[PDB]
DNA sequence: TATCCTAACCAAAAGATGATTTGATTGAAGGGCTTAAAATAGGTGTGACAGTAACCGCTCGCTTCGGCAG
């Protein structure tokens, strides 16, 4: 039941999705953002320490 | 007033933060090798041997069966 989450159809061997389609390619040319770009992760103190070390 | 903001705080979604439990990895040991040699004692199967075996474009010569001969 939980295996049908997005992408709905995923490659069974590799998990890859289909290649870029016409509509998506034209959208990317037009520079329209997607709903997956708004996912932003807060900085954990662990992450801050790692970046200081880096 | 009807309604709201969102300072500081309560109920819930989500978003996150470290301690703990379970899926997963492996370090070391059971184990069971190696050729290298030297040796007596052995069993036979088998794989050469060998044999037959079998299966798999132009121009002459030569011939016959009747139509008159005898």
């Amino acid at each position: 039941m939980g295996h049908f989450m997005k992408p709905y159809f995923k490659d069974k061997v590799t998990g890859v999705g289909p290649p870029a389609n016409e509509d998506t390619r034209e959208k990317a040319a037009q520079g329209i953002k997607a709903f997956e770009e708004l996912l932003v992760t807060k900085w954990k103190n662990w992450e801050k320490a790692l970046l200081r070390k880096s």
